[PDB]
Order: structure tokens, then C-alpha cells, then sequence
């Protein structure tokens, strides 16, 4: 598949509202991912013995690896599906150091929806949405064909 560049306009938008708050919005995106889906906390050693949300407000770890992750989907949406460079370290690392299956990133995709909608009412309609929908299916996709490289 390919994003229009149109939908990739629409993409670039939204995300550079996302870099107003960084943190806050990786902070979010990670505990609607553990509250929709509390299995995918597992994957995170570094903070799974996280027990409430209030606990997870609180983690500067927490929030560490959410602006992280934030910061390197940004750098990605922004190479406009020219990301082969970019996209080959972090399909290595989620196949083989962090074992994080497709079906996660299905999760986390929906909670980058949803948080998108909960922080930017009227900034946020269908037509970001449905383009915002095709990025991340695309990140997907490239991703999953790594993976079968790497036979995971
Ligand atoms: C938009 C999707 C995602 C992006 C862009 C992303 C990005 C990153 C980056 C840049 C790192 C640090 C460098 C690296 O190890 O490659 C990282 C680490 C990690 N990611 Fe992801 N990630 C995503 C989704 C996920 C999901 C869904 C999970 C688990 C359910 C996950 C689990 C982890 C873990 C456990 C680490 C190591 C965290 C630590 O150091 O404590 N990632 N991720
Ligand atoms: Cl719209």
C-alpha cells in the first residue's frame, strides 16, 4: 500500500501537534496500551510491576520509554514511507531483544488512535484519522516483513 500525499500532509499535521507535548502523549499512548490490552505490560521489564494508573503517571521510567517510542514513530511518519533505513534497526530489536508480536503493534496503533482523538477534539476528523489509520498500517506491514526475515 501507499499514503497519498495528501494523507501524508494530513499525517504530518497531526503529528506536529503531538511534539507540543511529547511526553504527555507517550505517557497516555502506554497506559491506554496496558489498560486495553494489561498482557503487553509484560514486555516491558523495566516497569511491570506497575499495579494502577496513578503508579504509571508517576514513572519517569514510564514515561522515558514513551517519549522514546514517540520520537522514533515521529522520525519515521516523517520519511513519508522512505523509511527502509529507519525502520530496519527497530524491526531487529522488537523481533529479537524485546519479542513484541505483530498482533502489539494492532494494540498500540489503536491507542495511538484513540489518545490522537481524546487530546485534539476538533483537530482530529475523519479525514486525519482515516490517514493517520493507513501510516501506522504501513509501519505495520514493513515491520511484519521484517519479521518474516528474520523467520519470527
Ligand atoms: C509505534 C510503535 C513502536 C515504536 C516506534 C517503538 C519504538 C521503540 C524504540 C525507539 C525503542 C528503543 C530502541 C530499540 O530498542 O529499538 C523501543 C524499546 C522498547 N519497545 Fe518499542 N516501539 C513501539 C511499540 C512497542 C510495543 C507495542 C511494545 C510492547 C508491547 C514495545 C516494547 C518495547 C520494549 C520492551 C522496549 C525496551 C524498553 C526499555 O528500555 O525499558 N514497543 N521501542
Ligand atoms: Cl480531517
Amino acid at each position: 500500500m501507499v499514503l497519498s500525499e495528501f494523507e501524508w500532509q494530513l499525517v504530518l499535521h497531526v503529528w506536529a501537534k503531538v511534539e507540543a507535548d511529547v511526553a504527555g502523549h507517550g505517557q497516555d499512548i502506554l497506559i491506554r496500551l496496558f489498560k486495553s490490552f494489561p498482557e503487553t505490560l509484560e514486555k516491558f521489564d523495566r516497569f511491570k510491576h506497575l499495579k494502577t494508573e496513578a503508579e504509571m503517571k508517576a514513572s519517569e521510567d514510564l514515561k522515558k520509554v514513551g517519549v522514546t517510542a514517540l520520537t522514533a514513530l515521529g522520525a519515521i511518519l516523517k520519511k513519508k514511507g522512505h523509511h527502509e533505513a529507519e525502520l530496519k534497526p527497530l524491526a531487529q530489536s522488537h523481533a529479537t531483544k524485546h519479542k513484541i508480536p505483530i498482533k502489539y503493534l494492532e494494540f498500540i496503533s489503536c491507542a495511538i488512535i484513540e489518545v490522537l482523538h481524546s487530546r485534539h477534539p476538533g483537530n482530529f476528523g475523519a479525514c486525519a484519522q482515516g490517514a493517520m489509520n493507513k501510516a501506522l498500517e504501513l509501519f505495520r506491514k514493513d515491520i511484519a516483513a521484517k519479521y518474516k526475515e528474520l523467520g519470527y
